[PDB]
């Protein structure tokens, strides 16, 4: 019986998944995707490419309606009619949207054709994750839609410049993406929510802080950690939480509106908020660690180099620049790494970098790699520790 | 060993897939997708929604470049430099595209970082399947991209009309999709190729023709099968192939440009080509089977009903209208069924129909359902046989 | 001078023939024949009956040899020796054949006893006209040769039946001519060519189509013209050519081998090819004109009536059956009209019909004559337009 | 007006014909045929070749019925019904035959659709002319029908032998025509009637008998005229009628059954009947004239030479052989001359001979041409007078 075989496959893979850790589950999930692609028929391939698109659009609709937030807090299954009436949606439209969502696990459909939250419902109700889905829809999809014709009309150039990539066609502007976004209020607002999502795990799970510090001393008034473009300051918060008695200043640097949004959730003491544009010379001199997490991936080499060159003059011999970012392998890179690469190429003109490419970029700033501490698998994120050459 | 467990899952799923038939494999693939969604983390969900989009754009680029056709005929692994030079693509752009393609099995990457075709490479080289992927990119994506704001601006109406749906916003026209496409030569050419893609399996795998014929006589000169909107005439070709000894006219009806396209590959004898617009009265009288495959799903009820009403006056008591189309269940419909429903709502104003919904529609034309012969699983396609009431 | 008077008669008859049109020339030629018969001596009459026979046999020989085609493309006079050597004929036989041919204008002999093409040479080089001469030799001659003894043996019956006429004696078969010919591949090939001979002028020279159409609507998708037994479709081609702006389907109906032959020279669009045996019910409903040209003369009344009865149930009140055929007068009929009558009696058991005889036949099928449009003189060919009674 | 023009042409040609003599009328008749052929259309040519055939068959039917003899003696116009009842013919068949006959002047149709004899009716009632038409039907038409395939299968030989020509295929025999006919009683009987038709004019109209005789003397018991194969003896009869007091025996030679048929109409004295086969040595020695009229045209050169070589040994210096036969011109020969040539080639293996060819044949027998006396025009018949070399 097919039904019996399929249910047995689900039972065994669930049991294997439960018994491993997050990294093993990620490896199982990638293997299931690989199996799906290897076993699908030719028309399956076309249907999946034709339709998987639609999930982002329907998630955006559900977010517009407040559906996921609402279903996440309901105590009993809801009919489509109840949901349509509550959320202000046409009843037939609501019913068709809910059936589609149930088929892709965005909600769950009961045996009496009512609706309850799934894992994905709960995810899409979390503000920062909702904001990620909304960002994919309004910022990533237009640049991906523009890329094929952008490349064709330009005879397939190597993209190297933030002011000359698919973004400019997609949004009919000569501005680079970051400059243009900062002129668009609703888009800015969605980004500020996006910063509230903290990734797990983080570099402190494998970073040997004591070993890296050695005998370093914080007197007088030296900084232990300068978080450059630190956003809500999650790295500063976690560092103070794990090492509450390490001396040295811990400093969150970002632009004033971001530091303003961070104040609500910062500890009342132990972390300084310091407005600072990372395209300008670094004000804190001789800090132990200058930390750049998910910063330099967003810039082509020329601009990423300029960001590093604003920091290096502030370093002393004990200073390190810690780049915490993706470090895809030389071969066999996974879909999240390469898909990121194609997206940031299209929007920002930038690229993912292997270890060798990070080293080549850093050497242009007069830095050499001392240590690399990976903390996620199988997609590689690592804290790369650089010193002056 | 984590790697060892994942490789054993792959081996056992591959062997179970070989242990069954195409319908069992379709059920296994749906289960693999369900498992992926149930085991992904919240961040994973957002990453998958953000990036799976990119596959369609990158397939479109590969198609523009002729990459899939070229790789599918190579006799050895090719480097990225070789492919770039051969196809006229920037070397770095080509390398980054190939790495992305390999991570989603659109090509395979070898251990020495060269590239060979995968099953998906071969699919995307086939003109009718390539044309489906191109159709998704250029026609389906824009209407899905317009849908959330269309609904928001109109306060979530029930879409009922081909002239008032997302298509009009997507393409800035007051025409309906069918009327607009006929003005756009680029899109027309791709549709021409798309019509050459024959789906498999087809209704003749389960249709009990001799049972349905009973004692019908083709004498004196009656028509056995009238393929209304039959496209390239695949249904007529397969009927004559499976039932070479059954007498009766076999008639392909379509518009003149489509008929002229069909001539190249129609049998030299045995199948008539008859120009006929199915919005006008059916000219062939007293045929045994009037066949409508993937026609009525493209029309809202009012228009679908008109197409049926144009056939009914030609029927005698033995005639049947055979609707070959999707028949999703009352609940638990699969993602290809509900995704189709949302896409055709957005582009055409139409809908997928359950068995009860088909019966209500056909009852309005004076028809009753005599039999239903499913021929695909788990997504339901079936030949529904209707008689006069 | 005797010679001078004869040459002056030739000059004046030639100038009068140029002074008039094709119908006046046909009347002059009939008068010339009448004069010949009235002025010949009794011996002359016997000599003419004994020898005029020979022309058909000698034309058949010239056709076998390819003589007419070859002479028609020669740029200078040819001697008998040159032609014999070129065509592979005995020299003395060739010389004697050419002298005979020149004496009956099948070629012309020059003053230095060489040969050039005449009008008749050119005619016999044309495949459809050559095929008519070959048809006379191989099909008509044997039935005429059998007729006197057939009648004598059967004590001069009224011939009424296609299965009981001279044809059966001539070819020693109990089949009727149409059934027997379809077993004889040599004769079939010649008939194929014979169908390519288009007669001129045709009914459209005098048929008042717009008058006969009145306010008939081709909407929604009605048929303007159904050419029943239309052969190569010449009537359909000329209709579309003279009336390029009149809407309505134009449909050529014949048997499949004839339709396949017609495809080479049919327009690329505008004329449908529909296989249809005219002994079965007419499938096209409500056409304006159902056209039968040179069909019903080949059938005795019982069978001609059946062909008409197969059309009548398809007619609506505006439909007309148009019989395009010979309509000889009540008296004074010309030799081509009565000769046709005796030949088709002998081969097919059928007959020429006067206007009153056509009306009696059509009345048996429930039809009435609305109009008659002659288009040749003095031998009467006319498009007779019949409606429902 | 066409009718007025045509009637004026008939009036003027009739008046011109009446005012000339028989030779001028023959020239007018040939010119009318030539005009007909030069002015006919291509399809006219085919129709005339298809149909003029039928006249011989219908004349044969009329002869079988006794129609022409009967109508020739009726005193008033007869209806078709009256004729059918009187002659034992189906009424509808009779009516169709009479309409056909009237259209080719074989009878005349009155304005009230009754029937009276024409010139041709009277001709076909004369026994010997009737027998000529019957001979054309039963003997000439089968050999002409066999000729094209006979020549094709033998790759177009020069026909030179009476035992190897179309006759043998036509009648499935290895006999020569004369030998075969003498075994067929009805055919023999028709030939004996054929001999009763006397041609006009004859050679005595221009033969200068007195000049050719000079001083020749009939004593003792010498013959003036020996008519070899003389048939009914018309030449002997006319010679005695024109020169009743020329001395010398006048001797009719033929085979016994022909001499028997001649007795009824020979003068009771002055002409001897002498059985003699002209393939055997001539018994009458030293006659003045040995006369061969329409004999040698029926034999190929070898046999014609043998006939002459049986006569020459009987000649003295004053003897002449007089060949009275066709003498076609070197060029421009008329249809009756060349058609005769093709017919006797096909039946007898023989040929028409020009003056030069007669001289070459006669020289092989040791004869030289002394004088040639033509007596018909434009088709040449002449008495050619030969002496010993
Ligand atoms: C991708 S978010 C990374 C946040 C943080 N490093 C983390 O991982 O938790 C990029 C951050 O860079 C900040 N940023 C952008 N442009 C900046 C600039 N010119 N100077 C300083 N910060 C900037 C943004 O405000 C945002 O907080
Ligand atoms: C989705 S394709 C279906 C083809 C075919 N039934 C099959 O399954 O193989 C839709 C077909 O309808 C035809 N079509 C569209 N409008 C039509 C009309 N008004 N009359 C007749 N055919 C039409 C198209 O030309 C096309 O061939
Ligand atoms: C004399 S041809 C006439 C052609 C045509 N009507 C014209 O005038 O140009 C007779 C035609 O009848 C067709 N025919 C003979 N039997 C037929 C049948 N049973 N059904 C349909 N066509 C038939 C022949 O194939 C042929 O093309
Ligand atoms: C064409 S008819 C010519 C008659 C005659 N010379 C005339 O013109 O009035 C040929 C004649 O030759 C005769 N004939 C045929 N064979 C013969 C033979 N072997 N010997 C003698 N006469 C023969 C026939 O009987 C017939 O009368
Ligand atoms: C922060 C963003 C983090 C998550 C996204 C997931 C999918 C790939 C994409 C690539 C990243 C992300 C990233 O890695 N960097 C920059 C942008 C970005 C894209 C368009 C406009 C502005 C920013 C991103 O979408
Ligand atoms: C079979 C059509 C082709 C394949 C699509 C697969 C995914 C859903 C989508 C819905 C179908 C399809 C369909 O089912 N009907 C009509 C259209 C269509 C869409 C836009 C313009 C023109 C036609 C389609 O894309
Ligand atoms: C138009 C046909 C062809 C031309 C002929 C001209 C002379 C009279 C004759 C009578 C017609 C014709 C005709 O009119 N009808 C049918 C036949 C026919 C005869 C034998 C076998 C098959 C067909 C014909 O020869
Ligand atoms: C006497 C014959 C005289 C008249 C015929 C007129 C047509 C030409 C044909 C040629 C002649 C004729 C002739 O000239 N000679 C011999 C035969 C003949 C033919 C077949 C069998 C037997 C005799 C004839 O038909
Ligand atoms: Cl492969
Ligand atoms: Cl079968
Ligand atoms: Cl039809
Ligand atoms: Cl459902
Ligand atoms: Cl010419
Ligand atoms: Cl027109
Ligand atoms: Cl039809
Ligand atoms: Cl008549
Ligand atoms: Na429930
Ligand atoms: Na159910
Ligand atoms: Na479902
Ligand atoms: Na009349
Ligand atoms: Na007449
Ligand atoms: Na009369």
């Amino acid at each position: 019986s097919n039904a019996e075989t399929v249910a047995a496959i689900k039972t065994l893979i669930q049991q294997l998944a439960q018994s491993t850790d997050q990294f093993g589950r990620a490896e199982i999930n990638d293997a299931l995707r690989e199996l799906q692609y290897s076993l699908e028929t030719p028309f399956d391939t076309v249907m999946r490419m034709s339709l998987d698109t639609a999930q982002v659009a329907v998630a955006r609709i559900g977010s517009d309606l407040g559906l996921f937030k609402h279903l996440s807090q309901c105590a009993s299954p809801q009919s489509a009619e109840e949901l349509a009436d509550h959320l202000g949606c046409g009843r037939e439209l609501m019913s068709r949207l809910l059936r589609y969502m149930a088929s892709v696990r965005m909600v769950q459909q009961t045996d009496d054709i009512k609706y309850i939250s799934s894992n994905i419902t709960q995810t899409l109700a979390v503000p920062g994750l909702e904001a990620g889905m909304r960002h994919a829809f309004e910022n990533l999809w237009p640049v991906l839609m523009a890329l094929p014709d952008f490349l064709a009309e330009r005879k397939y150039p190597d993209i190297v410049d933030a002011k000359d990539t698919a973004f400019q066609k997609a949004f009919n502007t000569d501005q680079d993406c970051f400059h243009w976004l900062a002129t668009q209020p609703t888009r800015i607002a969605n980004f500020k929510v996006l910063l509230t999502d903290e990734r797990t795990p983080n570099f402190l799970s494998t970073f040997p802080l004591e070993k890296e510090l050695g005998s370093w001393s914080a007197e007088p008034e030296k900084a232990l950690f300068v978080d450059i473009g630190g956003g809500m300051g999650h790295a500063c918060i976690r560092l103070r939480e794990k090492y509450p008695n390490q001396p040295g200043r811990v400093i969150l640097q970002d632009l004033p509106p971001v530091l303003q949004a961070a104040q609500a959730t910062l500890p009342l003491s132990g972390i300084e908020s310091m407005p600072h544009n990372f395209h300008t010379p670094q004000p804190v001199q001789g800090a132990k660690f200058y930390f750049l997490r998910l910063i330099l991936r967003d810039f082509p080499d020329h601009q990423a180099l300029e960001i590093l060159q604003n920091i290096v003059p502030a370093m002393d011999a004990e200073s390190r620049i810690v780049i915490d970012d993706g470090v895809p392998p030389e071969k066999g890179a996974r879909w999240a790494e390469t898909g990121t690469d194609i997206c940031i190429m299209s929007a920002l003109g930038s690229k993912e970098r292997t270890q060798r490419q990070w080293e080549e970029l850093a050497a242009k700033a007069g830095l050499q790699l001392q240590a690399l501490y990976q903390y996620t698998w199988p997609v590689v994120n690592a804290a790369m520790v650089f010193s002056l050459q």
